This record gives structure tokens, sequence and C-alpha cells, in this order.
């Protein structure tokens, strides 16, 4: 199924979001990025932004590479 993968700093408002297919590729990508960014950053999959208004404002990106760049700037 489809989801959004989300990166968010626990102590700051807003997030980075990428629409993505659930699967092993996404799980590996998210696991690797979680290691690089550390414990202060949350990486989570959600169904859709309106179900998670607490992560606003959303910055949407269109590739894994752009997601990694923007997540690292949080």
């Amino acid at each position: 199924a489809m989801c959004y993968i989300i990166a968010k700093r626990f102590k700051k408002s807003g997030c980075v979001a990428l629409k993505a297919k659930r699967g092993k590729e996404l799980a590996d990508f998210a696991t690797d990025l979680q290691k690089k960014l550390g414990y202060d950053i949350q990486i989570v999959a959600i169904t859709r932004p309106t179900a998670y208004g607490e992560y606003e404002p959303y910055k949407f990106v269109n590739s894994f590479e752009e997601f990694s760049i923007e997540a690292s700037r949080l």
C-alpha cells in the first residue's frame, strides 16, 4: 500500500514528507536514515497528512534523495 514517510525533529514543529510505497526498500531507507540522523529525529510512516495535523507544517518532497537532503537539514 502507499504511505508517507515523515522525518521530524521531536523538539521542532513541521516535518518533511514523501509519498512512498510500503515495502522492503522503504523500510531499509528509513532504517538507514534513522541511524544517520540520530535519536533527536523521528522517522515514521503515516497514512496521510490530515490524519497527523500535529506534524504541520508539511514540506513535501518527490524523491528519496530529496527526502534525505531535507531530513538532514531539520
